């Protein structure tokens, strides 16, 4: 039965004018910049940007991954799927 979103869980993530992204929940380091309230810090996979947003963004990467998985021609789309299938917790800076 599902929980809150934590650090480590693996979403689509929904930005206005892209397609559902393949992304992470992100930890927040030490000393970093923290998101506001209410919002995760969403990294991206592909194109290794952050973002924050709110779970009506945030869609679960095992349920969804029939719908939104499929490759796409946007930039760094490719890539971030094969990042979240093959090393989703890897650090990517
Ligand atoms: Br959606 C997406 C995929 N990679 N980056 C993004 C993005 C776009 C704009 N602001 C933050 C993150």
């Amino acid at each position: 039965m599902p929980h809150a979103f934590k650090p480590g869980d693996l979403v689509f993530a929904k930005m206005k004018g892209y397609p559902h992204w393949p992304a992470r929940i992100d930890d927040i380091a030490d000393g970093a910049v923290k998101p506001p309230p209410n919002k995760y810090p969403i990294f991206f996979f592909g194109t290794h940007e952050t973002a924050f947003l709110g779970p009506k963004d945030l869609f679960p990467y095992d349920k969804c991954k029939d719908k939104y998985g499929k490759p796409n021609k946007r930039k760094g789309f490719n890539e971030g799927l094969w990042e979240i299938q093959n090393n989703p917790h890897a650090s990517y800076s």
